[PDB]
C-alpha cells in the first residue's frame, strides 16, 4: 500500500549522459549508439538566442567545432545534421550502454520522467506530465537543457522530451527526439505565452481510483452521471473533456474496485462543485492530474 | 526555476539489487561488493513471521539454502551472518558494479530516495523522509522488502534504509544497513502502532524558502517572532519543535532571501493560524515538509 508520485529507475538512461559544447555554450547530449542528440541551441550564444537563424550559425560549424564529453572521455565527431530543433552528432564511437530504445511523440495528458543533468552528468529524477496546453512544470536550472523525458516498458526506454526552453512564466517546453517541439514553441528568446493549463481529467479519475485502492475513500458518494452532464461540469472547472476513449482506459481500475467510471466521474464532480473542505485525498489536499491510468496500474500491480 | 519532489538518479543502486531466495520466500538484497544485505526475514515463511525466533530458524540454514540472483545469474553463497535483522550473505564474486558507498543512520526529518525493487528487478524511484515517528510513508507492495534508501553526495552512495514492514496503518518501517531498526519496531507480523506523525517544521521552512526562490511569495507576511512563540505554535499544530540548530542549518536560504528565519517562522504561523485560503504554494494546498533545507538548496543550485 501507500501512493507515490514515482518516477522510472534511470540507470539506463544515466548511461547515454554526455556533455556537448560548441564555442563556449555548453548543454547536455544524449548518446545513443554512434550518435548524440542535443537541442540545437547548443550552437548559439545568449545573444543569437533573440533572433537565431540555425541555419546560417549552423554553417560556420564543423564537426571539430563540437565537443562531446561522456564522463571525462572525449568522443569524437565525425559528422553533424540539423533534425527539426535538435542536433545530431555522429561520433565515431558507439555507446557501449545504449540500451534498447525508441523515439515516441507523445500525448498531452501522458507521463514520463525527467533525468535532470548539468554538464552531462545526472543530478535528480523526477515524475512530469505533458499538460494539455504542451508545456512541462518541470524543475530546470541554466545548464539543464539537454536534460530527456523517458519512459521504460520492461528493457526499452522510450525516450519522448528533450528540454529546450523556460518560458517567462516559468514553465518548460521541449521537443521530442525528432526535435519537433511539443505545443507551439519556438527555440527562440522571445514572449512565448501558454494557454489555458488544464486539469487532466482521465488522469484525475485514475488517481481516485488508486486512492479507493489505497483505502481514501471518504470522497465516494452516492451518485452517478453521464459523459455529456460530467462534461458540461469539467468545462466549467477547466478540466479536460472525458470520452469514451478515457472510459476505456479506465476499465480496469473500474473492474478492481468495482466503481463504474460514470460513478467515480459524480464523484469528481462533487469534488469539483465543494471542494476537499478540508480534507486529503492520498496526502494531497488538491486532486492530482499526473498519474495516467497505466501508472496507476503499473504502481498497484507491481510492474518492474 | 520550478520545484519539484526529487530523488537521486537511481543508477548507482539499481546496479547493487539481487534477488535473494531461501526456501519459498524471496526478497530483494543489496549487492555491495563480496556481500549481499537482505531483511533476516527472507528465512521466515507467513506463518512463521506471527512469533519468529530467527536464531532458531537460522540454525537450519546453510550457505546453499540461500539462493542469490543477480540478474540472471547465480551467485554462489560461501558464508552467512545475521546482523541486528538484516541476513549477510558472503559470496564469492564481488560486484562489479559497486558504487563508493557508505552505511549511514539517518535522523528523523532526513530525506532519500527509494529504489522500489520486485523480484530483485526495479520497478520505480522516488523521495521520501522519515518521519518522526520513525515510519516512512512509502509505495511498496508485497515482493517490496529489501528495496533500499540512500543519498548520493557526487559519487557515493549513503544507503540508508531497507524495507522490511508495512504497519496495519498502510505506513513502513525498516532499518538502516547494519539491521537496526528506526524506531521501535520489530520484525513480527503483531500489531505496532505508529506514534503521532508530527510535520517536520525545519523541511516546512526550507520548502517555504524555496517557494520564495521560485516566484510564490503570497504567503510572506509583516511579521516576525520568536523562537518561544513560534513552537507554542507548533506544538499546538502538532510541527515539531524548532531549534538554533535548524536557525543555523536555515542561514543560507535565509542569506540568499533576505528573509530572517524568525520572519520567515512568523509567516508559517500565519500560515497554520488561517490555512492557505485555497491557495497554493509550489502547486500543493498543504504545507510540504518532505525537502530537507540541504534539499532545497541542491535543487536551486544544481548540485550534480
Ligand atoms: C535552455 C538553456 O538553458 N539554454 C542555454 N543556452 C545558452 S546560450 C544559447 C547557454 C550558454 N552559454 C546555457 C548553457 C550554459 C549555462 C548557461 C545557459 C544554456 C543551457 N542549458
Ligand atoms: C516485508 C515483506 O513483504 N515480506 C515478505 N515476507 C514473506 S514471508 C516471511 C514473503 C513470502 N513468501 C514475501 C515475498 C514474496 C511475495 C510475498 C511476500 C515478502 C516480501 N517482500
Amino acid at each position: 500500500s501507500g501512493f507515490r508520485k514515482m518516477a522510472f529507475p534511470s540507470g539506463k538512461v544515466e548511461g547515454c549522459m554526455v556533455q556537448v559544447t560548441c564555442g563556449t555554450t555548453t548543454l547536455n547530449g544524449l548518446w545513443l549508439d554512434d550518435v548524440v542528440y542535443c537541442p540545437r541551441h547548443v550552437i548559439c550564444t545568449s545573444e543569437d538566442m533573440l533572433n537565431p537563424n540555425y541555419e546560417d550559425l549552423l554553417i560556420r560549424k564543423s564537426n571539430h567545432n563540437f565537443l562531446v564529453q561522456a564522463g571525462n572521455v572525449q568522443l569524437r565527431v565525425i559528422g553533424h545534421s540539423m533534425q527539426n530543433c535538435v542536433l545530431k552528432l555522429k561520433v565515431d564511437t558507439a555507446n557501449p550502454k545504449t540500451p534498447k530504445y525508441k523515439f515516441v511523440r507523445i500525448q498531452p495528458g501522458q507521463t514520463f520522467s525527467v533525468l535532470a543533468c548539468y554538464n552531462g552528468s545526472p543530478s535528480g529524477v523526477y515524475q512530469c506530465a505533458m499538460r494539455p496546453n504542451f508545456t512541462i512544470k518541470g524543475s530546470f536550472l541554466n545548464g539543464s537543457c539537454g536534460s530527456v523525458g523517458f519512459n521504460i516498458d520492461y528493457d526499452c526506454v522510450s525516450f519522448c522530451y528533450m528540454h529546450h526552453m523556460e518560458l517567462p512564466t516559468g514553465v518548460h517546453a521541449g521537443t521530442d527526439l525528432e526535435g519537433n517541439f511539443y505545443g507551439p514553441f519556438v527555440d527562440r528568446q522571445t514572449a512565448q505565452a501558454a494557454g489555458t493549463d488544464t486539469t487532466i481529467t482521465v488522469n484525475v479519475l485514475a488517481w481516485l481510483y488508486a486512492a479507493v485502492i489505497n483505502g481514501d475513500r471518504w470522497f465516494l458518494n452516492r451518485f452517478t452521471t453521464t459523459l455529456n452532464d460530467f462534461n458540461l461540469v469539467a468545462m466549467k472547472y477547466n478540466y479536460e473533456p472525458l470520452t469514451q476513449d478515457h472510459v476505456d482506459i479506465l476499465g480496469p481500475l473500474s473492474a478492481q474496485t468495482g466503481i463504474a467510471v460514470l460513478d467515480m466521474c459524480a464523484s469528481l464532480k462533487e469534488l469539483l462543485q465543494n471542494g476537499m473542505n478540508g480534507r486529503t485525498i492520498l496526502g494531497s489536499a488538491l486532486l492530482e492530474d499526473e498519474f495516467t491510468p497505466f501508472d496507476v496500474v503499473r504502481q498497484c500491480s507491481g510492474v518492474t
